[PDB]
């Protein structure tokens, strides 16, 4: 009887948590309304689809010694996000254009910090006509829940997930699956290059194409660092026209012509620079990003494709809004101007 309570005391491990304030429990019970079940569903069948593979599923439950209105999302027991969602109310977003003002507590959007209000349901037809998008109880929620999912799509997508994702793709594809692993390339790194493509928002949808680059190259060779760089370029064209959509203008970053020099001969084994200028370098990085900001400009940092690995990897740990692409990656057709650049005179 009591001998099945302690073990189940201990069974906890889930990959995606969110705790809940008591007021929030009704959009969480299915015999109340389950209203942000589904919208939680929702966002995971887009994100499967969007992604590449399926998040793993949150499970929701209570916790008094937070304030009602309060959730807290998690992730395998760590927090990552937090906000308020009030059920009653309705939160009014303005994403600048709308024009007025509304009566009701002042507020900033949970995912991107734009300036909002939570209103009465009555005033709700009120923000609409100003333009200031309103937004349900639960919606703030699943949207907090979705911008936090893809924010941390790398670390969501471990060992188990890989094999899920081999799973559902070794039965549509599987003249490409069944060869491949462990046969060419193993598991352990099969799933290293997808979760390096995932930390720099490089989507997982295309598996054909990933899979058929990664038959040619991984034979002899399984350097999960150098597989990646040889299917972000097979992507090459998907990557170009998610930050440059359309056939407009590549207003890129560039590096200095004596700093991408300088920069070579570090790795190239002919000298490395003192640490200062390595500081420097992160400091012109970010006058360049808030320039690129300044002209309204994607913040893509279009490099040589010997040093994109390394700078990647070097300056998102503290910028971690800059793209990082190769001149490799970047297609042909598309005319490209630099119009920041990190070491300038």
């Amino acid at each position: 009887s009591v001998v099945a309570a302690t073990w189940n005391a201990v069974q906890l491990e889930d990959s995606l948590g969110m705790e809940v304030g008591y007021r929030l429990i009704p959009m969480v019970d299915f015999q109340q309304d389950g209203e942000l079940l589904g919208r939680i569903r929702s966002i995971r069948k887009k994100f499967a689809q969007d992604m590449g593979f399926l998040p793993p599923v949150v499970h929701i439950r209570d916790n008094m010694d937070l304030q009602p209105a309060r959730y807290r999302i998690l992730m395998k027991g760590v927090e990552i996000g937090s906000g308020d969602a009030y059920p009653g109310r309705w939160l009014a977003i303005n994403p600048g254009t709308a024009a007025g003002t509304l009566p009701g507590e002042k507020t900033v959007d949970p995912a991107f910090g734009l300036d909002a209000i939570w209103i009465e349901s009555a005033l709700k037809e009120q923000a609409q006509i100003q333009g200031f998008t309103v937004v349900e109880a639960s919606t703030v929620v699943a949207t907090h829940l979705n911008h936090l999912i893809g924010q941390f799509s790398a670390e969501l997508f471990g060992r188990q997930e890989a094999q899920q994702l081999l799973d559902r793709v070794s039965q549509e594809m599987p003249k490409l699956t069944e060869d491949l692993v462990p046969g060419v390339v193993t598991l352990t790194t099969l799933h290293k290059v997808l979760q390096n493509l995932l930390a720099e928002k490089v989507p997982i949808r295309d598996m054909r194409t990933i899979l058929e680059t990664l038959a040619e190259h991984a034979p002899l060779q399984s350097d999960p660092h150098e597989l990646t760089a040889v299917v972000r370029v097979a992507l090459g064209r998907a990557i170009t026209q998610q930050w440059f959509p359309g056939n407009e203008e590549v207003q890129v970053i560039g590096l200095d012509t004596a700093l991408e020099r300088l920069l070579l001969q570090a790795l190239q084994g002919g000298g490395g620079l003192e640490p200062g200028l390595a500081d420097r370098l992160l400091a012109q990085t970010q006058e360049a990003l808030s320039r690129q900001e300044m002209l309204g400009a994607p913040p893509v940092l279009l490099v040589n494709h010997a040093l994109r690995p390394l700078l990647s990897r070097f300056l998102r740990r503290s910028l971690p809004q800059l793209v990082v692409l190769s001149n490799l990656e970047l297609s042909d057709n598309r005319h490209i101007r630099m119009t920041a650049t990190i070491g300038g005179k």
